[PDB]
């Protein structure tokens, strides 16, 4: 029934994840995505009360209430691949090309869309699930509302509180810990590849390139950029991971307080 109740329209993206429509709903005109994996590249599975792929395990998970996480509406098996009904703002651009185009954010707008990033991981980790792969390309954002929406859970896994020691995620967001000896704890590595968006986010680029960087672990600023938020950032990377903020240590750090409401971001920043 997959064909006569949805809508397909104009391919969106395709890469690891797979590949990504424009759809709508027939039933009600609900703007969604539709994602195409194929069996033979799901390296990661679970199960519901059958066998599928971890990716709907971790979304079913997250997507009961609302959340900044983009919802799973439904799925469905073929023969050599699963797809994935998931939400779709619209208009929407991703955190990526928002910055590739924009340039560095102000304070005021990496406050708000920063803030908005925290409290969707702090959602995930609530229903036990890492995302394992934060970063601006799995950001959207509603450029209407101002609301920012974390996707694509395929490299993530059950939150656990002993070590992992495999990791498919992006690697210039990976931890020193990670790069070393090739083992981290959930939310410790969660928080480095905090303090890599939120510098991303104020400097319009990423801070480390090479692998020696990153056990570097030295940051500089080619932008201006304040004395609290460039602390923050460097606490978020420390390099032993037990020097690194807990979450709620980053929301109640000076940097964060005065949060702009999504609504008022859009207004300010977006129309
Ligand atoms: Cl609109 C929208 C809804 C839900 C989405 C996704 C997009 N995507 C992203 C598709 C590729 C991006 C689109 C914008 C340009 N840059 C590339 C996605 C990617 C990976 C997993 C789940 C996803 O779920």
């Amino acid at each position: 029934p997959l064909e006569s109740q949805y809508q397909v329209g104009p391919l969106l993206g395709s890469g690891g994840f797979g590949s990504v429509y424009s759809g709508i709903r027939v039933s009600d005109n609900l703007p969604v995505a539709i994602k195409h994996v194929e069996k033979d590249r799901i390296s990661d599975w679970g199960e519901l009360p059958t066998r599928v792929p971890m990716e709907v395990v971790l979304l079913k998970k997250v997507s009961s209430g609302f959340s900044g996480v983009i919802r799973l509406l439904d799925w469905f098996e073929r023969p050599d691949s699963f797809v994935l009904i998931l939400e779709r703002p619209e208009p929407v651009q991703d955190l990526f090309d928002f910055i590739t185009e924009r340039g560095a954010l102000q304070e005021e707008l990496a406050r708000s869309f920063f803030w908005q990033v925290l409290e969707a991981v702090r959602h995930c980790h609530n229903c036990g699930v890492l995302h394992r792969d934060i970063k601006d390309e799995n950001i959207l954002i509603d450029l209407n509302r101002g609301e920012l929406k974390l996707i694509d859970f395929g490299s993530g896994a059950l939150l656990k509180d002993t070590v992992y020691t495999d990791f498919d995620g992006t690697r210039v967001y990976s931890p020193p810990e990670w790069i070393r000896y090739h083992r981290y704890h959930g939310r410790s590595a969660a928080v480095w590849s905090l303090g890599i968006l939120l510098y991303d986010m104020v400097c319009g680029d990423i801070p480390f390139e090479h692998d020696e960087e990153i056990i570097r672990g030295q940051v500089f600023f080619r932008q201006r950029v304040s004395s609290e938020c460039q602390h923050l950032i460097r606490w978020c990377l420390a390099l032993r991971p037990s020097d690194r903020p807990t979450f709620e240590e980053i929301q109640n750090h000076p940097w964060m307080q005065d949060v702009l409401l999504p609504q008022e971001t859009a207004e300010i920043h977006l129309h």
